[PDB]
């Protein structure tokens, strides 16, 4: 068995994100330039994937979190993290 | 065990597709900023990656869906989704 | 039991690289507008994930290799593949 990462990238300097599905937790390693650190983002899954874009500087990133066929949406629009209604 | 996902999304609405693969077969959710809805791409499994570019507006999508060692490639292009050539190794 | 792959892409071309995780190992497959080849990359891991970003024209990618509890940071910036001093946790 193995953990299970997903990543994604903006800008040119880059800024990374790095999430990591582990014993059915997900948590976050980042990258904006200067060194990696423990994220934000902390929440249950046993996979995960992710997608992000750019509003002008601004990052939006989209975190699909799965535990058996239930799938959790989370959201990142600069403010916190939230879970959406999104229901596979 | 857990379905296994795969996502992309293009311009600033966005648009996103998350792909999942469960019990062997990969459907698609799709969101173009007013609802998620059930995609058209419906295809055999196990494991699936994607990627996708815009040329204009118009997005182009690849889906690699693997069972065993054989991974598939479909392609979008704007006029439904088609098999190509691709093979590993 | 089933290979697990990632993919990326950049440009309108595009270019293409698709990473597959099969027994242990991970190789490349890679587009470039002209066919699909075998690529430089080849590392272990049971699990892999990949991102890129351009600077200029110059791709830039990161290859998330996994073994166990362990993730090494595969690097390119156009000049060879490094290993990163990238440590899970
Ligand atoms: C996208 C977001 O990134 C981290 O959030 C932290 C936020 O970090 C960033 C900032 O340092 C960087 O240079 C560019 O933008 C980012 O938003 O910074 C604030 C403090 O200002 C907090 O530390 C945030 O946690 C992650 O922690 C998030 O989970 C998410 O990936
Ligand atoms: C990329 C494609 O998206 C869906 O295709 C549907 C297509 O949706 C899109 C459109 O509504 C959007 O605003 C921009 O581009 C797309 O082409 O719309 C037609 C009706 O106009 C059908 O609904 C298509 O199914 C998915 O269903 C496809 O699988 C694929 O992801
Ligand atoms: C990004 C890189 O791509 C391959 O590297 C090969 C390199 O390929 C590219 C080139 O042919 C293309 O038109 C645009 O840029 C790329 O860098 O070409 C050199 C010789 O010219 C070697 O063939 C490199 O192997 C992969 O092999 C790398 O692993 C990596 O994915
Ligand atoms: C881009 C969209 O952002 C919000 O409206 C979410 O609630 C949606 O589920 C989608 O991710
Ligand atoms: C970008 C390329 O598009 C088509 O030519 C496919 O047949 C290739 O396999 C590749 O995806
Ligand atoms: C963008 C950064 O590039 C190098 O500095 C690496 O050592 C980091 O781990 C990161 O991937």
């Amino acid at each position: 068995s193995s953990v299970q990462t997903a990543a994604t990238s903006w800008g040119t300097v880059p800024s990374i994100r790095v999430y990591t599905a582990n014993n059915g937790k997900i948590t976050e390693r980042c990258w904006d330039g200067k060194g990696w650190y423990t994220g934000a983002f902390n929440e249950p899954g046993d996979n995960v994937s992710v997608t992000s874009w750019l509003v002008g500087s601004a990052i939006h990133i989209r975190v699909y979190a799965s535990t058996g066929t239930t799938t959790t949406e989370w959201c990142w629009g600069g403010n916190g993290w939230t879970k959406s209604a999104y229901t596979a």
